[PDB]
């Protein structure tokens, strides 16, 4: 639903998205749900 986005501090997603962390501490990616 809101996948392919960046989460964490600069979260470009909202609602029901999984915030999977990346290589940068505090930076992640928003998943489908």
């Amino acid at each position: 639903g809101c996948e392919g986005k960046q989460c964490g501090l600069f979260r470009s997603c909202g609602g029901g998205c999984r915030c999977w962390p990346t290589v940068t501490p505090g930076v992640g990616i928003c998943s489908s749900s």
